[PDB]
Protein backbone atom coordinates (compact mmCIF):
# COMPACT_ATOMS: atom_id res chain seq x y z
CA UNK A 1 0.00 0.00 0.00
CA UNK A 2 2.87 2.41 0.42
CA UNK A 3 4.87 2.14 -2.79
CA UNK A 4 7.69 3.61 -4.74
CA UNK A 5 9.01 3.40 -8.29
CA UNK A 6 11.67 1.15 -9.82
CA UNK A 7 13.34 1.46 -13.23
CA UNK A 8 14.14 -1.89 -14.84
CA UNK A 9 16.17 -2.32 -18.03
CA UNK A 10 16.12 -6.06 -18.58
CA UNK A 11 14.36 -9.32 -17.92
CA UNK A 12 11.87 -7.84 -15.42
CA UNK A 13 10.36 -5.79 -18.28
CA UNK A 14 6.97 -6.54 -19.84
CA UNK A 15 6.83 -9.95 -21.50
CA UNK A 16 10.39 -10.93 -20.62
CA UNK A 17 11.41 -13.98 -18.64
CA UNK A 18 11.53 -12.54 -15.11
CA UNK A 19 8.43 -10.37 -15.51
CA UNK A 20 6.30 -12.89 -13.58
CA UNK A 21 8.46 -12.03 -10.53
CA UNK A 22 7.56 -8.38 -11.07
CA UNK A 23 3.85 -9.17 -11.35
CA UNK A 24 3.89 -11.44 -8.27
CA UNK A 25 5.68 -8.69 -6.34
CA UNK A 26 2.62 -6.50 -6.95
CA UNK A 27 4.38 -4.40 -9.56
CA UNK A 28 2.25 -2.20 -11.83
CA UNK A 29 3.64 -0.96 -15.14
CA UNK A 30 3.77 2.84 -15.20
CA UNK A 31 5.55 3.91 -18.39
CA UNK A 32 8.49 3.50 -20.75
CA UNK A 33 11.40 5.85 -20.07
CA UNK A 34 15.16 6.27 -20.51
CA UNK A 35 18.11 7.02 -18.25
CA UNK A 36 20.12 10.21 -18.63
CA UNK A 37 23.17 9.99 -20.89
CA UNK A 38 25.49 8.56 -18.29
CA UNK A 39 25.01 4.79 -18.39
CA UNK A 40 27.09 2.06 -19.96
CA UNK A 41 25.30 -1.19 -20.67
CA UNK A 42 26.53 -4.80 -20.90
CA UNK A 43 25.03 -8.09 -21.99
CA UNK A 44 25.64 -10.56 -19.18
CA UNK A 45 26.10 -13.92 -20.94
CA UNK A 46 23.33 -12.83 -23.35
CA UNK A 47 20.86 -13.71 -20.54
CA UNK A 48 20.17 -10.25 -19.08
CA UNK A 49 21.67 -6.75 -19.16
CA UNK A 50 23.61 -4.81 -16.54
CA UNK A 51 24.26 -1.06 -16.42
CA UNK A 52 26.70 1.20 -14.59
CA UNK A 53 26.67 4.98 -14.13
CA UNK A 54 29.77 6.74 -15.49
CA UNK A 55 31.00 10.31 -15.73
CA UNK A 56 32.19 10.25 -19.32
CA UNK A 57 30.92 7.92 -21.97
CA UNK A 58 27.59 6.29 -21.46
CA UNK A 59 24.31 6.79 -23.20
CA UNK A 60 20.57 6.85 -22.64
CA UNK A 61 19.42 3.34 -21.71
CA UNK A 62 15.78 2.32 -22.27
CA UNK A 63 13.92 1.31 -19.11
CA UNK A 64 10.44 0.61 -17.82
CA UNK A 65 9.13 2.33 -14.72
CA UNK A 66 7.12 0.11 -12.36
CA UNK A 67 5.28 0.89 -9.15
CA UNK A 68 6.03 -1.60 -6.36
CA UNK A 69 4.93 -2.01 -2.75
CA UNK A 70 7.79 -1.06 -0.40
CA UNK A 71 7.47 -4.50 1.19
CA UNK A 72 8.24 -6.22 -2.13
CA UNK A 73 11.73 -4.85 -2.88
CA UNK A 74 13.74 -7.29 -0.73
CA UNK A 75 12.29 -10.46 -2.24
CA UNK A 76 12.43 -9.06 -5.77
CA UNK A 77 16.12 -8.22 -5.35
CA UNK A 78 16.83 -11.64 -3.84
CA UNK A 79 15.29 -13.28 -6.90
CA UNK A 80 17.42 -11.18 -9.28
CA UNK A 81 20.41 -12.53 -11.27
CA UNK A 82 23.79 -12.50 -9.52
CA UNK A 83 25.67 -9.20 -9.55
CA UNK A 84 22.61 -6.92 -9.75
CA UNK A 85 21.76 -4.31 -7.11
CA UNK A 86 19.19 -1.54 -6.59
CA UNK A 87 20.26 2.09 -6.15
CA UNK A 88 19.36 5.56 -7.38
CA UNK A 89 19.49 6.43 -11.08
CA UNK A 90 18.77 9.54 -13.12
CA UNK A 91 16.27 9.58 -15.99
CA UNK A 92 16.55 11.63 -19.20
CA UNK A 93 14.12 14.20 -17.81
CA UNK A 94 16.44 14.80 -14.85
CA UNK A 95 14.34 13.01 -12.24
CA UNK A 96 15.74 10.46 -9.79
CA UNK A 97 14.24 7.01 -9.31
CA UNK A 98 15.39 3.70 -7.90
CA UNK A 99 16.83 1.43 -10.57
CA UNK A 100 18.51 -1.91 -11.16
CA UNK A 101 22.29 -1.59 -11.52
CA UNK A 102 25.15 -3.99 -12.13
CA UNK A 103 28.18 -4.42 -9.93
CA UNK A 104 31.52 -3.80 -11.69
CA UNK A 105 32.65 -7.42 -11.38
CA UNK A 106 29.64 -8.70 -13.32
CA UNK A 107 30.69 -6.86 -16.49
CA UNK A 108 34.18 -8.38 -16.70
CA UNK A 109 34.52 -10.55 -19.80
CA UNK A 110 31.11 -9.39 -21.05
CA UNK A 111 30.06 -7.57 -24.23
CA UNK A 112 29.38 -3.85 -23.89
CA UNK A 113 26.15 -2.98 -25.71
CA UNK A 114 26.07 0.75 -24.87
CA UNK A 115 26.03 1.67 -28.57
CA UNK A 116 22.57 0.08 -28.92
CA UNK A 117 21.19 1.54 -25.65
CA UNK A 118 18.51 -1.08 -25.28
CA UNK A 119 18.24 -4.66 -24.16
CA UNK A 120 15.18 -5.10 -26.41
CA UNK A 121 17.05 -3.86 -29.50
CA UNK A 122 20.08 -6.02 -28.71
CA UNK A 123 18.09 -9.23 -28.24
CA UNK A 124 15.34 -8.49 -30.74
CA UNK A 125 12.77 -9.11 -28.00
CA UNK A 126 10.30 -6.36 -28.78
CA UNK A 127 6.98 -5.61 -27.11
CA UNK B 1 8.17 -10.46 7.84
CA UNK B 2 11.82 -9.43 7.66
CA UNK B 3 15.08 -9.55 5.75
CA UNK B 4 18.75 -9.36 6.76
CA UNK B 5 21.13 -6.59 5.76
CA UNK B 6 24.88 -6.14 6.18
CA UNK B 7 25.74 -2.51 6.98
CA UNK B 8 29.28 -1.13 7.21
CA UNK B 9 28.89 2.51 8.18
CA UNK B 10 26.71 5.05 9.94
CA UNK B 11 23.78 2.63 10.31
CA UNK B 12 25.83 0.58 12.78
CA UNK B 13 25.29 0.59 16.55
CA UNK B 14 25.80 4.01 18.10
CA UNK B 15 26.46 5.82 14.83
CA UNK B 16 24.47 8.69 13.37
CA UNK B 17 21.80 6.87 11.35
CA UNK B 18 21.38 4.06 13.88
CA UNK B 19 18.45 5.57 15.80
CA UNK B 20 16.43 5.71 12.56
CA UNK B 21 17.40 2.09 11.94
CA UNK B 22 16.07 1.09 15.38
CA UNK B 23 12.84 3.06 15.13
CA UNK B 24 12.16 1.49 11.73
CA UNK B 25 12.17 -1.98 13.25
CA UNK B 26 15.83 -2.86 12.79
CA UNK B 27 17.23 -5.38 15.27
CA UNK B 28 20.97 -5.97 15.71
CA UNK B 29 21.83 -9.57 14.87
CA UNK B 30 25.63 -9.76 15.11
CA UNK B 31 29.00 -8.36 14.09
CA UNK B 32 30.44 -10.03 11.01
CA UNK B 33 32.81 -9.46 8.13
CA UNK B 34 32.74 -9.84 4.36
CA UNK B 35 34.80 -12.40 2.49
CA UNK B 36 38.24 -11.26 1.30
CA UNK B 37 36.91 -9.57 -1.84
CA UNK B 38 35.94 -6.00 -0.90
CA UNK B 39 37.64 -2.67 -1.37
CA UNK B 40 36.49 0.13 0.92
CA UNK B 41 36.40 3.92 0.53
CA UNK B 42 35.62 6.90 2.72
CA UNK B 43 33.09 9.03 0.87
CA UNK B 44 33.92 12.61 1.85
CA UNK B 45 34.61 11.30 5.38
CA UNK B 46 30.84 11.11 5.90
CA UNK B 47 30.15 7.44 5.22
CA UNK B 48 31.90 4.42 3.73
CA UNK B 49 31.32 2.66 0.43
CA UNK B 50 32.50 -0.78 -0.64
CA UNK B 51 32.86 -2.67 -3.93
CA UNK B 52 33.34 -6.37 -4.65
CA UNK B 53 36.51 -7.18 -6.61
CA UNK B 54 38.24 -10.31 -7.89
CA UNK B 55 41.70 -9.42 -6.60
CA UNK B 56 42.98 -6.67 -4.33
CA UNK B 57 40.23 -6.76 -1.71
CA UNK B 58 40.02 -7.54 1.99
CA UNK B 59 37.59 -8.50 4.76
CA UNK B 60 35.43 -5.49 5.68
CA UNK B 61 33.78 -5.30 9.11
CA UNK B 62 29.98 -5.16 9.03
CA UNK B 63 26.95 -5.50 11.27
CA UNK B 64 24.07 -7.78 10.36
CA UNK B 65 20.67 -6.19 10.99
CA UNK B 66 17.22 -7.71 10.70
CA UNK B 67 14.57 -5.34 9.44
CA UNK B 68 10.96 -5.32 8.29
CA UNK B 69 10.48 -5.61 4.53
CA UNK B 70 9.13 -2.07 4.07
CA UNK B 71 11.99 -0.62 6.15
CA UNK B 72 14.44 -2.18 3.72
CA UNK B 73 12.82 -0.22 0.86
CA UNK B 74 12.82 2.93 3.03
CA UNK B 75 16.60 2.60 3.22
CA UNK B 76 16.85 2.27 -0.57
CA UNK B 77 15.00 5.59 -0.71
CA UNK B 78 16.95 7.40 2.00
CA UNK B 79 20.52 6.24 1.37
CA UNK B 80 22.61 8.79 -0.55
CA UNK B 81 22.96 8.48 -4.30
CA UNK B 82 25.90 6.26 -5.12
CA UNK B 83 24.99 3.67 -2.50
CA UNK B 84 23.01 0.62 -3.59
CA UNK B 85 21.90 -2.67 -2.06
CA UNK B 86 23.02 -5.96 -3.58
CA UNK B 87 24.22 -9.37 -2.50
CA UNK B 88 27.45 -9.73 -0.59
CA UNK B 89 29.50 -12.68 0.64
CA UNK B 90 30.50 -13.01 4.29
CA UNK B 91 33.71 -14.51 5.67
CA UNK B 92 31.90 -17.78 6.44
CA UNK B 93 30.93 -18.14 2.78
CA UNK B 94 27.25 -17.28 3.15
CA UNK B 95 25.39 -14.63 1.19
CA UNK B 96 23.38 -11.74 2.61
CA UNK B 97 22.01 -8.46 1.23
CA UNK B 98 24.46 -5.62 1.83
CA UNK B 99 25.04 -1.95 1.06
CA UNK B 100 27.52 -1.34 -1.76
CA UNK B 101 28.91 1.72 -3.54
CA UNK B 102 28.66 2.42 -7.25
CA UNK B 103 32.04 2.93 -8.93
CA UNK B 104 31.37 6.59 -9.69
CA UNK B 105 30.97 7.47 -6.02
CA UNK B 106 34.50 6.28 -5.20
CA UNK B 107 36.28 8.40 -7.81
CA UNK B 108 38.64 10.84 -6.14
CA UNK B 109 37.83 9.44 -2.71
CA UNK B 110 40.20 7.96 -0.13
CA UNK B 111 40.55 4.19 -0.27
CA UNK B 112 40.72 2.70 3.23
CA UNK B 113 40.85 -0.99 2.28
CA UNK B 114 43.90 -1.71 4.48
CA UNK B 115 42.00 -0.57 7.59
CA UNK B 116 38.99 -2.65 6.54
CA UNK B 117 36.75 -0.87 9.01
CA UNK B 118 34.79 2.36 9.13
CA UNK B 119 35.06 2.27 12.95
CA UNK B 120 38.84 2.08 12.84
CA UNK B 121 38.99 4.90 10.29
CA UNK B 122 36.73 7.28 12.22
CA UNK B 123 37.82 6.11 15.67
CA UNK B 124 34.23 5.57 16.78
CA UNK B 125 33.96 2.34 18.75
CA UNK B 126 31.31 0.26 20.50
CA UNK B 127 32.27 -1.85 23.52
Amino acid sequence: MTTTLLAVNGTLMRGLELNPNMQKAGGIFVREDRTDAHYRLWSINDRHPGMIRVNEGGTHVDVEIWQLPLASFAALLMSEPAGLAIGKIKLADGSEVLGVLAENWLTEGQREITELGSWRKYTGHFH
